């Protein structure tokens, strides 16, 4: 069974701006998603300080970058805290409504799309390079779920039948056909080095 939800108006408006902008510095999407992974890895780490059993689902805290030119996908995998179904629906709620609303006001006032993460809505920079985004996630307190959207004003949530993840979040970027550079080793290596290498977790770029 699949549930389909409408985005908040402000989030749909931001998604339409991002997916259609000709903003040239699109590479910032990767910094924003790796930042989200780092924050999620922190969360499970701080939690495990008191409750070490919280790492029973996976002791390794890392980020993997998996390009696939056959599928035209860039996947970012982390073993952070993951999200419950409730988290998946709540995270698209009122904190995200006010952040998107305010980022759009900043852009009108001369701000740069690169500031998106400052309002806590950096995830949506994915749509600079992706026509569809699938988020697979597994939290200790819930089962594995798949969130997905092609920025048409709606997203879906379903229980995920795919391979068990253990714990964490997998973001699958279905790239626009003219954003295939983000499958190239040389390009990903540049972007990580320029914007993300001082993240406090291992970042592994897989070969294809
Ligand atoms: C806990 O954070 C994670 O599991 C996680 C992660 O590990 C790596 C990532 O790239 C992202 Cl986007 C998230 C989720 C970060 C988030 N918090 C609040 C809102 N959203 C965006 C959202 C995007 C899509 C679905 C639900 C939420
Ligand atoms: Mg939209
Ligand atoms: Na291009």
């Amino acid at each position: 069974e699949v549930e389909t939800f409408a985005f908040q108006a402000e989030i749909a408006q931001l998604m339409s701006l991002i997916i259609n902008t000709f903003y040239s510095n699109k590479e910032i999407f990767l910094r924003e998603l790796i930042s989200n992974s780092s924050d999620a890895l922190d969360k499970i780490r701080y939690e495990s300080l008191t409750d070490p059993s919280k790492l029973d689902s996976g002791k390794e805290l890392h980020i993997n970058l998996i390009p696939n030119k056959q599928d035209r996908t860039l996947t970012i995998v982390d073993t952070g805290i993951g999200m419950t179904k409730a988290d998946l629906i709540n995270n698209l709620g009122t904190i995200a409504k006010s952040g998107t609303k305010a980022f759009m006001e900043a852009l009108q006032a001369g701000a740069d799309i690169s500031m998106i993460g400052q309002f806590g809505v950096g995830f949506y920079s994915a749509y600079l390079v992706a026509e569809k985004v699938t988020v697979i996630t597994k939290h200790n307190d819930d089962e594995q779920y798949a969130w997905e959207s092609s920025a048409g004003g709606s997203f879906t949530v379903r229980t995920d039948t795919g391979e068990p993840m253990g714990r964490g979040t997998k973001v699958i970027l279905h790239l626009k056909e003219d954003q295939t550079e983000y499958l190239e080793e040389r390009r990903i290596k540049e972007i990580v080095k320029k914007h993300s290498q001082f993240i406090g977790y291992p970042i592994t770029l897989f070969v294809e």
